[PDB]
């Protein structure tokens, strides 16, 4: 199992850190959503798929520089809502083929209501995102860890 950007940024078996630069809408309204949707960049398989099965959590997310200060969210993960930052782990992924899928991960962020002008700077760590991944063969527990940073700013109009 491993994972990677598709610009062959990877992290291999066995688990580590890696850096994501994402595009983000340079403009996002009071009461609507700024959403940081990580399956569009994140996308690991299993090697063995014959043999095991690799199960994929969502583990950990928390916040960082003007994501935390302007924005209040929430984080989805294949198909569902969880509180950001992150309480308690998600339900498992389960990840059975060799070809590449993307890690279900978006996040859904609103200005709060102070929020005005460039609410994110590009460059700045956005947030970090952490992908546990197990199997049904042997104690294998890997944290791929995704740290996330803003490509461009965002501005909050008013
Ligand atoms: O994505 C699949 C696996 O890939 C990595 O482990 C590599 C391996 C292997 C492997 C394959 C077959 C056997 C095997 C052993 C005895 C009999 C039959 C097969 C043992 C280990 C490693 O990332 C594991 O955590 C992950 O579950």
């Amino acid at each position: 199992f491993a994972c990677k950007t598709a610009n062959g940024t990877a992290i291999p078996i066995g688990g580590g850190s890696a850096n994501v630069y994402v595009n983000l809408a340079p403009v996002v309204n009071v009461g609507q959503n700024l959403v940081v949707d990580l399956s569009t960049q994140i996308f690991c398989h299993n090697d063995y798929p014959e043999t095991i099965t690799d199960y994929v959590t969502l583990q950990r997310g928390s916040a960082y520089g003007g994501v935390l200060s302007n924005f209040s969210g929430t984080v989805k993960y294949s198909g569902s809502s969880y509180p950001f930052p992150t309480t308690s782990e998600t339900p498992r992924v389960v990840y059975n083929s060799r070809t590449d899928k993307p890690w279900p991960v978006a996040l859904y962020l609103t200005p709060v209501s102070s929020a005005g002008g460039v609410a994110i700077k590009a460059g700045s760590l956005i947030a970090v995102l952490i992908l546990r991944q197990t199997n049904n063969y042997n104690s294998d527990d890997f944290q791929f860890v995704w740290n996330i940073y803003a490509n461009n700013d965002v501005v909050v109009p008013t």
